């Protein structure tokens, strides 16, 4: 008779940290924006870079270049 | 008469499962997200790879 | 009563759904360990690159 409620509120209280551990996840994300948010400076500082390399190699007069179309 | 406490708290058990079921849906967005990271870091990491190359020759 | 637990047959059976949805939100493992090789590569590879920048010799 009582056992299975004593059992049952086992369970509630087990589902109850269930929400726990997945409340510590679910905040474990904002780690990442910032990521992105950074990630996007890298993007912008690395397409700079590459851009300047590029007109680096194109600079040189021993090896005539083409623009595309 | 019990089983009117047992009904509370099984209907009570329902909305839990219903908040765990959005709360892991969020976890798979998040994973969308970190998924979005993984192909533009790799292509990142290309342009880099690209790039290397110039430095010695020039 | 009765109802309850055909009410809670319907609602553990959204449960197996759960723990079978959550088995997909699992993959994540390798992919973050790759995301991890890529940028440690990203800052091996940018490594050779500062090492190359700083010389004496000038651009021609």
């Amino acid at each position: 008779a009582n056992e299975i409620m004593d059992l049952l509120r086992g369970m509630d209280a087990r589902l109850q940290h269930l929400e726990q551990k997945v409340d510590k996840v679910l905040a474990q994300g904002s780690m990442v924006t910032q990521i992105k948010n950074e990630l996007s400076t890298v993007k912008t500082t690395l397409a700079t870079i590459e851009g300047m390399m590029a007109t680096v190699k194109i600079m040189d007069p021993g090896n005539p270049t083409g623009v595309p179309v």
